[PDB]
C-alpha cells in the first residue's frame, strides 16, 4: 500500500499470533517493541532515542507480520511509549520512501 | 526519488543558507536539528521520544530545501542525538511510505 504521513504511520502487526498496532519508522534501526512476555533466550541491550538510552530484551528471529507482509528478525522489548518497526523490518516488506 | 532501507535514509538539506545531513523520519511528528543558529525569534518547548525528553527551540516558518524539493515549517533545534526530518515537512515534500 501507500501511507501519507499526514497522520502517525500507525499500521496493525502480528507477533505471536496476536494482533498490535506499531508505527513504520524509517528513523529507527531496530524495532522496538512495548513490554512483553515472550518466552525464548534474549540479550541484554540498550538503545539510544531522543531522550537518551533505555535497557532493552533483544530477541533474534521472531517473526513479525506487517499488513499483511511477512518478515522474520530481531525483535527489542522494552519500556517504549510506542511500538517501532524499525528498517530492520521494513526492508523485508520492500518499503520504500517516495516523493 | 525513491528511497529503501537497507541503510539511514540521510539526505542533504539547505537551511539558513547551509548544507547539512539529516535523516528521513517518518516516526517523527516533528523536525529536530543539533544545536545551531537560526535567524528570528524561537519558543522554548520540550518533546519526548524513548528515553525520555529533551528541551528544544522552536522556530517557526524556516525555508528548508531538502532534496531540492522546498518545506517552510517549524523546525526545533537543541540536544538531539542526530538530525531529523520528521512529518511536518516531510508532508509538504510530498513523501509516502509504499510497499
Ligand atoms: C510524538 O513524539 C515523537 O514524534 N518523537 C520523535 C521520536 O523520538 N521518534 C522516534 C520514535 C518514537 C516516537 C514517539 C515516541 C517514542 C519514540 C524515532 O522516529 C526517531 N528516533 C531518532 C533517533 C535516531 C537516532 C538516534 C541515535 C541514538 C544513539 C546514537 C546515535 N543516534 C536517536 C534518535 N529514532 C530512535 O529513537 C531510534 N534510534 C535509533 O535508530 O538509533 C540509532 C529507536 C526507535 C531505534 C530507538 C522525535 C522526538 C524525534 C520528534
Amino acid at each position: 500500500p501507500q501511507i501519507t504521513l499526514w497522520k502517525r504511520p500507525l499500521v496493525t502487526i502480528r507477533i505471536g499470533g496476536q494482533l498490535k498496532e506499531a508505527l513504520l519508522d524509517t528513523g529507527a534501526d531496530d524495532t522496538v517493541l512495548e513490554e512483553m512476555n515472550l518466552p525464548g533466550k534474549w540479550k541484554p541491550k540498550m538503545i539510544g532515542g531522543i531522550g537518551g538510552f533505555i535497557k532493552v530484551r533483544q530477541y533474534d528471529q521472531i517473526p513479525v507480520e506487517i499488513c499483511g507482509h511477512k518478515a522474520i528478525g530481531t525483535v527489542l522489548v522494552g519500556p517504549t511509549p510506542t511500538n517501532v518497526i524499525g528498517r530492520n523490518l521494513l526492508t523485508q516488506i520492500g518499503c520504500t520512501l517516495n516523493f
